[PDB]
């Protein structure tokens, strides 16, 4: 019984607020 | 019995608020 | 019984607020 | 004059080479 | 004059070479 | 004149070479 | 009885985030 | 009875975050 | 009874975060 | 001038000569 | 001038000569 | 001038000669 679990969350957020 | 589970969430958000 | 679990969160956030 | 260049690129790759055998007598 | 260059790149790679055997007598 | 260059790059790599055996008599 | 199981799996991934600028006066 | 299990898995990953600028006056 | 299990797994990862600037007056 | 060159050869050869 | 070159050869050869 | 060169050869060879 080879039970493998895997949960690879990820995120990315760029922002360029010119005024 | 080879039970493999996998849950790879992902996200990305760019933004350019010129004024 | 080879139970392997794995949870690799991740994040990244760039920002360039010119005025 | 004012500019900006927000650039990014993500990538993912997965591989699962597995096998199994079973015998009863 | 004003500029900016926010640049990034992520990457992921996975590998799982497994196997199994079983016998009853 | 004013500039800026925020640059980055992440990377991940995984490997799992496993096996198993089992016998009953 | 005789068996065999030759198993394999290759993988490749590439990424190129580049840019450029140029001005003459 | 005789068995065998030749198993393998290769992987590659590349990343190139570059940039450039140039000005003449 | 005779068995064997030749198992292997290779992996590679590359990263190149570079930049450049140049000005003439 | 950002001259990047790249040459990644590769090979693999499995064999199971049962008699 | 961003000159990028790339040449990724590859090969694979399986064989099972039962007799 | 950022001249980068790269040449990553690779090889692998499995074999199971049962008799």
């Amino acid at each position: 019984m080879l039970d493998i679990a895997l949960l690879m969350a990820n995120a990315s957020q760029l922002k360029a607020v010119v005024e």
